[PDB]
């Protein structure tokens, strides 16, 4: 129930809504509304995660400078993986917007099927990285 978790939770729900590709989603996907909203959610998540890590560093068990230095950097990488997953989702939503324009009015039904299957794999990856990031944070 950490703050960074609730923020990731909002990003996650929003993305679970995009995954439906309902009428309102498609509408917002052709504008930049979805990627903007996701970008805000993301930024909030990263901010909170950074501040949480900073606080956690206040009550740490002391270890060899090396293991500590190693732990910190493993943590830093897990955080970067999360950010990068989020950007890859938005990137994919950008591509979809362009591919639609590229069709010039033709049916996008097949574009949508393909976007949903890819989006699903990108989300699977994001969830994997968030779970890992949560495990590293817990055993700090």
């Amino acid at each position: 129930g950490q703050r960074w978790e609730l923020a990731l939770g909002r990003f996650w729900d929003y993305l679970r809504w995009v995954q439906t590709l309902s009428e309102q989603v498609q509408e917002e996907l052709l504008s930049s509304q979805v990627t903007q909203e996701l970008r805000a959610l993301m930024d909030e998540t990263m901010k909170e995660l950074k501040a949480y890590k900073s606080e956690l560093e206040e009550q740490l068990t002391p270890v060899a400078e090396e293991t500590r230095a190693r732990l910190s950097k493993e943590l830093q990488a897990a955080q970067a993986r999360l950010g990068a997953d989020m950007e890859d989702v938005c990137g994919r939503l950008v591509q979809y917007r362009g591919e639609v324009q590229a069709m010039l009015g033709q049916s996008t039904e097949e574009l949508r099927v393909r976007l949903a299957s890819h989006l699903r794999k990108l989300r699977e990856r994001l969830l994997r990285d968030a779970d890992d990031l949560q495990k590293r944070l817990a055993v700090y």
